[PDB]
């Protein structure tokens, strides 16, 4: 099962926290105010989705913890991290989600 994490500093410090890992995933766990982190590093599908309102340090450890992720998960070598912004989803990205319009 995939899980759905948030990266976030709206807190006082930076932290990639769970949001969801139950599938499928709701639409609106994703806001925009924050990066999230869609791990299914299993098969090597590992995404960052960007909120249009996140701040570049949001983004900066977004992309280094999902990287950080398939070491520390020992997820496949080749595994690439798909980036996504906002209203930029593909359909690999949106098949996690339920009845995404
Ligand atoms: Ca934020």
């Amino acid at each position: 099962l995939a899980k759905l994490y948030k990266v976030s500093n709206g807190a006082g410090t930076m932290s990639v926290s769970l949001v969801a890992d139950e599938n499928p995933f709701a639409q609106g766990a994703l806001k925009s105010e924050d990066c999230f982190i869609l791990d299914h590093g299993k098969d090597g599908k590992i995404f960052v989705w960007k909120g249009k309102q996140a701040n570049t340090e949001e983004r900066k450890a977004a992309l280094k913890t999902a990287s950080d992720f398939i070491t520390k998960m020992d997820y496949p070598k080749q595994t690439q991290v798909s980036v996504l912004p906002e209203g930029g989803e593909t359909p690999l990205f949106k098949q996690f989600f339920k009845n995404w319009r």
